[PDB]
Formats: structure tokens, C-alpha cells, sequence
């Protein structure tokens, strides 16, 4: 590590749009709303806000500050503190790959909808007629046409994770475009993104505002809004609610991934990373709540319309459930708009840009570290590494093109983007407070900011944050052993078809969990041992 001296000598609007790039993403617009409805609004929102202040901000500040200090990427930072801690960056890289795997699938879906958004009568605006034009399609009439276009016309979802059917070639063609668009950006887009984020980070708020204006003017919006902030104590006492809220914060802030550390690694040795952390954290949080208010306003409308056809509570709880919640909700909203096609295009364009940028940043979190690992003949240009990475991920991504793809994505998302992040977070915190030393840390921050971190930072970094990730971790093991795995299925032929049918995951589903959530979590401890033993 350089001496503080070595730094000061090696030293010799924008602020806000770079900051914006960190507050928006598919994690805040696609994942957040779906996880909320999974816990009945309030019971998720409340814990999520609590943990965004006690783990979010502290960890974010602790990331920006460590990478500003060491002037090294995530894989160099940890190895520098202590050599037996390379594992952290390695686990960071694995997690990044496992998220990019299904992040592109999301982006494939986004474009698909964009492709279908150039028709005066949008294809989800109503129900399709049977072969004899005798009535509406049954599955479509019992469910919503917006449900029908997501579940049948788009995904052609099966009824189990075991029933795979074929590969949805439409999805393939989009995913091919998504990966190709990604490869093109990785080769050149990188610099362009630095010049394009100025709109990609602003457009979201613009479009969301329009959708907020319509959402709040929809009958029943309030029913939705209040449901988002009235916690069901019983659910608020579930160890899985506090486990999911925990991971959501790390996924929204992009913490426990490595990008933020590398980003700060290129900041001035005197940049105030204490303000950056706060500003970014606040906006990122507002963004998620803002998106939830938009979505829940629409959910309220839909449910209220059914409580009218016929408590609203039950209706709201059974309005929209799953990963496609965002696609279904925002599409329903679009249908209720003048010249809908224009709005559909605007929305899918901004979502595609928000996704492309989010995915590009994630790709870096896989390629950069690999390059540093020096695991390839130097000759091989970054192109080779990137193309190879893209190709490999795309190949596995075909699992989501299957008719059971949605079931797969849900499974992976529930693990690949959860426990692993929690582990990395704790590891990082501990390594900086107990290995690197909190005292040294405080002095270094006092050298670049001028003052030592307040008591808040101290208590959070030393006790509260670590303790929280310990109890939440324990929860994970009281949930994995005290709750049989179950997933909802879309079976048109089933009593209360529109209702949810939570079936049990096959036994082979555990080998999947052990791979996605296990390898990255054990990468840190494994490497440590390797080094230690090798050290003797
Ligand atoms: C409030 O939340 C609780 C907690 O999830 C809900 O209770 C669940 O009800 C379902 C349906 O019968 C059961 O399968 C679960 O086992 C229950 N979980 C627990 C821990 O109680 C409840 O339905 C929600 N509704 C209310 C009362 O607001």
C-alpha cells in the first residue's frame, strides 16, 4: 500500500450525473418492486429502509473510502490489506458473472417489448380471439391480457421447472442482440457510455414522473400506495423478509460487487467520499421508493377494479406476483395513455438504456478482475477475454430461453443475488476494521477528508453493521432448514387459475443453490486456507 505521503506526491453538474449512474439500474426498477409484493409492501419497504441506513450507507462509505485510499481495483484492494484475502475479489467476480447471466435475459425481454411497441393497437391492449373468432382466449379472459402477453405470448411459460419444452427463438434473437450489443459496447461502447450516461442516468426520472402523474390519477392508486406502507407485523417478523431486504440494498447500491471500489480507485486522493456515499445512497433509495410508488399506484388501480367487480387487501396481494411484475404493471399503465405506442417506446427505450448501462458495468466486474488475474496470454487483447466471457454467459443464458426459463431466473435471482453478497459485505467490513485496522482507516480518511468519521460511522462499521449481517446470516440458516423450498407456477388449467400455485422445487434444485450461492460464498474461505497452508 502507498504511504499517505506517496499519495499527495503521486497526485501531481458532472458530479451529479456520475452520481446519478449509481442511483438507477434494473435492480431499482425491475427487482425492488417484485421483492416488495413478495412480502406485502410495508413488511418489505420498512425493513429495506431500516437496513439501507444501517448497512447500505456505512458499507457504501467503507467501499468508496477504501478504493480512494489504496488506488487499486477490488481484486488488488483485498490482496493488499492481507494476501490471504484475495478470495473477496474472486467471490466478487463470480457473483458478478452469476448476475450478468440473468441480467441479460431481463434486457432480452426489455427489447422484445420495445420490438412489439410499434403498433397503434399494442398487442397487450386486449384479448386475442380463438381460431373461429367465437370469443376471447380462455386463459386471457380468466387472467389479464397484459398477464396473457407476458405469460403466454412472450414467455410461453410451462407449469413446472421440470417441464422445459423448447427454446423461445424470439427471446433468443433479442438475447443475441442484447449480448451482441453488450460485446459491441465492451469493445468500444465503454468510452461512449462515459459520454452517454449524461442521458441514460436522467431519462429514467423523466419517464417515471409521467407514469407517476398517470398512476396517481388512476382510481384506487391510494389503495396501492397505503398497502406499500402498512406493515403486516407477522410478515415483518419473518426471518426471510429481513434476509431479502438485506440483499436488495447491496443489489441496488451495487455493493459487494467490486465496481464502486474500482470507481473510487480513480478519484482524487482528497475527494470527499463521505459526501459521495451519502448523496448516492439517498438518491438510490429515493429512486427505489419512487419506482415502488409508481408500480403500487397501478397495482392499487388493478386490485381496486376487482374489489369493484366484487377485501382490497386480498386483491392487492393477488394482483401481480412474480419476476414479470414490472413488465405486467408498467405495460398495464402504458395501455391507459393517449397515443400509447409513443409512451411504450419511450418507456422501453429508457429501460433498455438503463439495462445496457447496468449490464456493461457488471461485465467490467468480471473482465477487469480476470485481466488482473493474468490468467490469459497477455497477447490476447481484452476483446478475446470479453468475447469469450460474453459467449460463455450467452450459452448458459439459453436456459432462460426455455419455456421454463422464468422459473430458472427466479431460482438463480433468489440465491445468486442474496447470501453471496451478504458474505462478501461482512468479509469486506471485517477485513477493513480488524485486518487493515479501523484506527489506520480513520487516520487515512482524516488525511483525504480533513476530519475523522463521526460516531455514527464508528458504531456502524464496528458493531451495528457487522452484527446485523451476522443475525441476517443466521436467519438464512433458520429459513433454509425451517421452510421447504416452494415456487409459484403459471398453470392456466388449475382451480382459481389466476391465483398462485406454490409447488415444491425438485431435489436437484439444491445442487443449483450449492453452485450459485455456495461457490462464491466459499471462494473467500477456500482461498484463505490455500494461501495459509501454502504459507507453510
Ligand atoms: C400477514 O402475514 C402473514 C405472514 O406471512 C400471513 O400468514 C401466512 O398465511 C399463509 C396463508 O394461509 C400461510 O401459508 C403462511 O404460513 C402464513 N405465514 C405466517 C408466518 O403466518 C398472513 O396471511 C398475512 N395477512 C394478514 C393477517 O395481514
Amino acid at each position: 500500500i502507498p504511504s499517505l505521503a506517496e499519495l499527495e506526491t503521486i497526485e501531481q453538474a458532472q458530479y451529479m450525473l456520475t452520481c446519478l449512474g449509481f442511483c438507477v439500474g434494473l435492480g431499482n426498477v425491475w427487482r425492488f418492486p417484485y421483492l416488495c409484493q413478495s412480502h406485502g409492501g410495508g413488511a418489505f419497504m420498512i425493513p429495506f429502509l431500516i437496513l439501507l441506513v444501517l448497512l447500505g450507507i456505512p458499507l457504501l462509505y467503507l467501499e468508496f473510502a477504501i478504493g480512494q485510499r489504496l488506488r487499486r481495483g477490488s481484486l488488488g484492494v483485498w490482496s493488499s490489506i492481507h494476501p490471504a484475502l484475495k478470495g473477496i475479489g474472486l467471490a466478487s467476480m463470480l457473483t458478478s458473472f452469476m448476475v450478468g447471466l440473468y441480467y441479460n435475459t431481463i434486457i432480452s425481454w426489455i427489447m422484445w417489448y420495445l420490438f412489439n411497441s410499434f403498433q397503434e393497437p399494442l398487442p397487450w391492449s386486449d384479448c386475442p380471439l380463438n381460431e373461429n373468432q367465437t370469443g376471447y382466449v380462455d386463459e386471457c379472459a380468466r387472467s389479464s391480457p397484459v398477464d396473457y402477453f407476458w405469460y403466454r405470448e412472450t414467455l410461453n411459460i410451462s407449469t413446472s421447472i421440470s417441464d422445459s419444452g423448447s427454446i423461445q427463438w424470439w427471446m433468443l434473437l433479442c438475447l443475441a442482440c442484447a449480448w451482441s450489443v453488450l460485446y459491441m459496447c465492451t469493445i468500444r461502447g465503454i468510452e461512449t457510455t462515459g459520454k452517454a450516461v449524461y442521458i441514460t442516468s436522467t431519462l429514467p426520472y423523466v419517464v417515471l414522473t409521467i407514469f407517476l402523474i398517470r398512476g396517481l390519477t388512476l382510481k384506487g392508486a391510494t389503495n396501492g400506495i397505503v398497502f406499500l406502507f402498512t406493515p403486516n407485523v407477522t410478515e415483518l417478523a419473518q426471518p426471510d423478509t429481513w434476509l431479502d431486504a438485506g440483499a436488495q440494498v447491496f443489489f441496488s447500491f451495487s455493493l459487494a460487487f467490486g465496481g464502486l471500489i474500482s470507481f473510487a480507485s480513480y478519484n482524487s486522493v482528497h475527494n470527499n467520499c463521505e459526501k459521495d456515499s451519502v448523496i448516492v445512497s439517498i438518491i438510490n433509495g429515493f429512486t427505489s421508493v419512487y419506482v415502488a410508488i409508481v408500480v403500487y399506484s397501478v397495482i392499487g388501480f388493478r386490485a381496486t377494479q376487482r374489489y369493484d367487480d366484487c377485501d382490497i387487501n386480498a386483491f392487492l396481494s393477488e394482483a401481480v406476483e412474480g419476476t414479470g411484475l414490472a413488465f405486467i404493471v408498467f405495460t398495464e399503465a402504458i395501455t391507459k395513455m393517449p397515443l400509447s405506442p409513443l409512451w411504450s417506446v419511450l418507456f422501453f427505450i429508457m429501460l433498455f438504456c438503463l439495462g445496457l448501462s447496468s449490464m456493461f458495468g457488471n461485465m467490467e466486474g468480471v473482465v477487469v478482475p480476470l485481466q488482473d488475474l493474468r490468467v490469459i496470454p497477455p497477447k490476447w487483447p481484452k476483446e478475446v477475454l470479453t468475447g469469450l466471457i460474453c459467449l460463455g454467459t450467452f450459452l448458459i443464458g439459453l436456459i432462460f430461453t426455455l419455456n421454463s426459463g422464468q422459473y430458472w431466473l427466479s431460482l438463480l435471482d433468489s440465491y445468486a443475488g442474496s447470501i453471496p453478497l451478504l458474505i462478501i459485505a461482512f468479509a469486506e467490513m471485517f477485513s477493513v476494521v480488524w485486518v487493515y485496522g479501523v484506527d489506520r482507516f480513520n487516520k487515512d480518511i482524516e488525511f483525504m477528508i480533513g476530519h475523522k468519521p463521526n460516531i455514527f460511522w464508528q458504531v456502524t462499521w464496528r458493531v451495528v453493521s457487522p452484527l446485523l449481517l451476522l443475525i441476517i446470516f443466521l436467519f438464512f440458516f433458520v429459513v433454509e432448514v425451517s421452510q421447504e423450498l416452494t415456487y409459484s407456477i403459471w398453470d392456466p388449467g388449475y382451480e382459481e387459475f389466476p391465483k398462485s400455485q406454490k409447488i415444491s422445487y425438485p431435489n436437484w434444485v439444491y445442487v443449483v443453490v450449492v453452485i450459485v450461492a455456495g461457490v462464491p460464498s466459499l471462494t473467500i474461505p477456500g482461498y484463505a486456507i490455500y494461501k495459509l497452508i501454502r504459507n507453510h
